[PDB]
């Protein structure tokens, strides 16, 4: 309707890759709008080799149709040529990217809000009906260190099919059935991401054990700064009874009173002094960066 | 509250173009960098042009926590500033730039509908600052910044303060330096038939020296050739020599607001019919991209 720009192609200029994935390659990119002398910085994805337009677009304006502030939102599409999607440009990059590039300077503050806000946007793509397929550190972005947002959920189904096997379900993996449940199965993953500062799940198990392994019952270690009610969260994320598993709306509340206490449930070396932003800085932020957090007791 | 005002660091900042300049310094564009982050957060920086003492500097930060507690989607808000020998204020930039550069370089090309909703965004802004008992001593057309071609908001406030335009003051202004809501009410009218002529220079081939006179003989600015009788009138009214006589801000908000419910019968603009004016769809594109803020007839 009016949530989705269609764009012509020469409105927009790609100008350098930031990553590449299963399903296209992200630029930064400029949008020039038509009778203007600005150049406005963007992110264009290009996806990968099918479907009709009329199709395609129907999918684009229900990912243009999102609206939650831990979820990104398609703004604008080209399809003349390829399928190129038009996003809010992140300049801090990916979840996955910012803790190892952090994991001497991150908090258990930030580290459980983070993983309360990741449930929030799950929990209302669950609310739209929407099945994300692909969540995954890689796939959270960072809008500010205070805010990340879900990408990319059913680029999976417009495209079709790299594929992601360390995060599925066990479900995904045998039947291709995926479900909010299985969601629920890569939120685990991600979670077990963060808490490790971006450590690779099974590292030297090739993806093809993957299935084996887990149906002996083997699974992610706990990360040594987790308290065991933190790994047992994760725990049950990775139930083999989809129905056993916690529902987003649950792992939202069980975080948000972890977060009330940090430091019972995370053990950081010098977290005492890695806290979330004063007052002063926060306005700050948010006025350069998001005009679009659970503290401690 | 402290808290609005973020005190910087020469070295969390750097500036990367000259953007211009005015009677209290040079403005740059700059790019903010968080300590400890990689990222380059484009900021406007301006310097004033007077190098101050540590006791001048205490002076100014007073006036600059009340700078930066402007709370208004039509009035820019100070959000840091450098105390350096040479004192430094950091605000948000605006890639549109100033609404004087933006009405001359789309001369003939503006429709009547964005004309009366820029003359009610700069009021509500004005209202604001008169409901807080603040005079801008500085308003002009120069001083409102395109947030969006849909979204204008007024800058400079504080500084004619903190540290003269006599073709803006109201007469008493020039006579005897009494800046009141209502010589910002006259400079307002000067703003306003600096847009409707689409950034015509007032009282061009007069120099300032003989304003006030002309003032006091009856001569004011003439009637721009797109306004009808009800819009100028309302600018005449802007420059009664008795400064109760003229409109408050609260009325110029009622007032073009009416017009702009029907913007062809103020104002007579060749091609107006087939000049851009903005679908829901380009619309929710430049606030996804550009203005995220809670802010049109
Ligand atoms: C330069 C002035 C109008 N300015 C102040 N002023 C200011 C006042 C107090 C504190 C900080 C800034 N804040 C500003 C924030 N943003 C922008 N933006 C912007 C300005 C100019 C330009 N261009 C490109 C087109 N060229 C024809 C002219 C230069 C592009 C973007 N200007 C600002
Ligand atoms: N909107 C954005 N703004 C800034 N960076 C982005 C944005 N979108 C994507 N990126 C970057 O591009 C990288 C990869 O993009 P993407 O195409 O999503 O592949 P992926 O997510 O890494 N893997 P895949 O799970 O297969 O999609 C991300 O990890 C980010 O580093
Ligand atoms: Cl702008
Ligand atoms: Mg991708
Ligand atoms: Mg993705
Ligand atoms: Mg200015």
């Amino acid at each position: 309707q009016a949530l989705l720009r269609i764009l012509k192609e020469t409105e927009f200029k790609k100008i350098k890759v930031l990553g590449s994935g299963a399903f296209g390659t992200v630029y930064k990119g400029l949008w020039i709008p038509e009778g203007e002398k600005v150049k406005i910085p963007v992110a264009i994805k290009e996806l990968r080799e099918p479907k009709a337009n009329k199709e395609i677009l129907d999918e684009a304006y229900v990912m243009a149709s999102v609206d939650n502030p831990h979820v990104c939102r398609l703004l604008g599409i080209c399809l003349t040529s390829t399928v190129q999607l038009i996003m809010q440009l992140m300049p801090f990059g990916c979840l996955l990217d910012y803790v190892r590039e952090h994991k001497d300077n991150i908090g258990s503050q930030y580290l459980l809000n983070w993983c309360v806000q990741i449930a929030k946007g799950m929990n209302y793509l669950e609310d739209r009906r929407l099945v994300h397929r692909d969540l995954a550190a890689r796939n959270v972005l960072v809008k500010t260190p205070q805010h990340v947002k879900i990408t990319d959920f059913g680029l999976a189904k417009l495209l079709g099919a790299k594929v992601p096997i360390k995060w599925m379900a066990l479900e995904s993996i045998l039947h291709r059935i995926y479900t909010h449940q299985s969601d629920v199965w890569s939120y685990g993953v991600t979670v077990w991401e963060l808490m490790t500062f971006g450590s690779k799940p099974y590292d030297g198990i090739p993806a093809s054990e993957i299935s084996s392994i887990l149906e002996k019952g083997e699974r992610l270690p706990q990360p040594p700064i987790c308290t065991i009610d933190v790994y047992m969260i994760m725990r049950k994320c990775w139930m083999i009874d989809a129905d056993s598993r916690p529902k987003f709306r649950e792992l939202i509340i069980e975080f948000s009173k972890m977060a009330r206490d940090p430091q019972r449930y995370l053990v950081i070396q010098g977290d005492e002094r890695m806290h979330l932003p004063s007052p002063t800085d926060s306005n700050f932020y948010r006025a350069l960066m998001d005009e679009e957090v659970v503290d401690a007791d």
